[PDB]
């Protein structure tokens, strides 16, 4: 419970969910094709911290919408907003959800991150 009669942002984002694929090519158990590191000062914002897409998956569920990409910014996900948070707690945020999920990013950012593998 937060939002009630429409919930827009003042900035635009793109508010795509993340479908959960029944078997494919994996035996283990995994979270969607989507990272996320949090504890990451934003570009622009007040010296402020906040969560972005660490990287896509070749081909994942994330990839698969093909709105969300890479270095962007995560205002919120599964409603649960990352921002003010630590690379620790966002995960977990993020890791612990069987099945689809929904994801809020920033349309207008980037972030771009030393990410090599």
């Amino acid at each position: 419970g937060s939002s009630g009669s429409s919930g827009h942002y003042i900035f635009p984002h793109a508010r795509i969910k993340i479908t959960r694929d029944s078997k494919d090519h994996t035996v283990s158990g995994n979270g969607l094709g989507i990272r996320i590191v949090g504890g990451k000062e934003i570009p622009g914002h007040s010296g402020e911290i906040g969560a972005y897409i660490a990287k896509i998956l070749p081909g994942g569920s994330a990839e698969q919408t093909g709105k969300l990409m890479e270095g962007m910014q995560v205002l919120e996900w599964n409603g649960i907003p990352l921002t003010s948070k630590t690379y620790e707690e966002v995960q977990s945020i993020i890791s612990q959800q069987s099945g689809e999920a929904e994801i809020c990013v920033r349309l207008d950012l980037n972030m771009s991150g030393p990410s090599s593998g």
